[PDB]
């Protein structure tokens, strides 16, 4: 049998727990949650990275559905609740394929049934509107991780893609990490600045995750993780879940995006400007300078290195499917994972390495959060501290 045939057999036993998929956001944006217009029980390949048949072909057995919302629009709490409701509806619509998962035991029960465990992760600390009770409410509704920032600073944590602000976490950001630990909610350090990564590692008495971050040593971009941070993962007990975003994982794509943004600025536009005029300048650039293409090999290079630095017990996969418009060759949509495992097989990764990578690490990590939480819930009550009290 080929390495791809081997990869599929491996995935049948220990399937992918994917750390981050933005299908609910794509459904919000494409069809305002008209679930029938994007039915995942049918082929959605013209519109979406994700449907159920492709998840099957990809060997996915658990998914952290992102409940991402925009930090630059008001009503983030309300939008979050709508994102969470989008997830609940998908689960309710597809009970043969999907099973709601709140615990590492739910993940395993799902695997033994052959259903995809469906968990949730909030994407950015703005979803709590500086309110500890709101954090506790997201937990009560099934949220099992929170990325401390999205693309911009919040009042209490700094983003990797914004200028320095509080300098990592503030006193209230530490308090947030504390309540996350006591609740049992995974601290997600994707998107945050390296200063924040280090403060959260200092504060957290539970394993933390990176739900969709690759390697900064392999490809220098601040969305990636520095080696000094990966080096602390073993003691912390968490895991880094490699992402596929070409403009994070391929040096040529990083350089290209930077040159493209510089060209946008040369024409007097903000790089994120999406006007028709902004779009004309961009197409003219891409006409001159074709976009580089990342491959399965590009992603495997991050994994090789993270494995060397962090260790095989501290890795996972977070594809950012439906969260990003571009993908690596061979990692086109959520059916792609077997191509990555086949590559890793060709590079001498053992079958147990690979089962840790796909399944066992993520289960271990969520279990550990639950454990830490039990201790902290018996030790003290929930915090009633305010951002005003702690941060002034
Ligand atoms: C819209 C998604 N929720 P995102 O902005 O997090 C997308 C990617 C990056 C990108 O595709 O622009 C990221 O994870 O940093
Ligand atoms: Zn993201
Ligand atoms: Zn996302």
């Amino acid at each position: 049998m080929t390495s791809l045939e081997k990869a599929r057999e491996l995935l049948r036993e220990f399937p992918v727990v994917d750390g981050h998929n933005d299908l609910p956001w794509a459904l919000r944006e494409q069809v305002r949650y008209d679930l029938d217009a994007r039915d995942i029980a049918a082929d959605q390949s013209a519109h979406l990275h994700t449907d159920l048949a492709r998840l099957r072909s990809g060997g996915v057995g658990a998914q952290y559905w992102s409940v991402y919302v925009r930090s630059d629009l008001p009503g983030a709490v309300t939008a979050t609740l709508e994102q969470i409701d989008c997830v609940r509806r998908l689960i309710d619509r597809h009970p043969g394929e999907l099973r709601a998962a709140l615990t590492a035991a739910d993940m395993e029960a799902a695997r033994a049934e052959g259903r995809i465990a469906s968990l949730m992760g909030a994407e950015g600390g703005h979803s709590i509107d500086n309110s500890l009770a709101t954090l506790r409410a997201l937990y009560a509704l099934g949220v099992r991780y929170m990325t401390l920032t999205h693309n911009d600073n919040n009042a209490w944590a700094d983003s990797a893609t914004d200028e320095p602000g509080v300098g990592g976490l503030s006193a209230f950001g530490r308090e947030v990490v504390r309540e996350m630990n006591r609740e049992g909610m995974l601290v997600d350090l994707s998107h945050v600045a390296a200063t924040t990564m280090r403060d959260a590692l200092d504060t957290s008495t539970a394993p933390v995750i990176f739900s969709h971050s690759s390697s900064r040593a392999v490809c220098d971009h601040p969305r990636n993780i520095p080696d000094d941070v990966l080096e602390r993962l073993s003691a912390n007990g968490g895991m880094a879940m490699v992402t596929f975003v070409p403009k994070f994982v391929l040096q040529a794509a990083v350089d290209w995006t930077a040159e493209a943004d510089d060209n946008m600025r040369a024409h007097g536009f903000h790089h994120l400007d999406s006007s028709p005029e902004a779009m004309k300048v961009h197409a003219a650039f891409e006409e001159r300078v074709p976009r580089p293409v990342a491959t399965v090999s590009t992603v495997a290079d991050h994994l090789d290195h993270m494995r060397e630095v962090a260790g095989v017990d501290h890795l996972g996969i977070g594809g950012d499917y439906d969260g990003t418009p571009f993908t690596p060759d061979g990692l086109g949509d959520v059916s792609g994972y077997p191509n990555l495992i086949a590559e890793l097989l060709d590079r001498g990764w053992s079958q147990s390495d690979l089962a840790k990578l796909t399944w066992k690490n993520a289960v271990r990590v969520l279990d550990a959060a639950e454990d830490v939480s039990r201790g902290l819930r018996a030790a003290r009550g929930p915090s009633n501290a305010t951002i005003e009290q702690l941060d002034g």
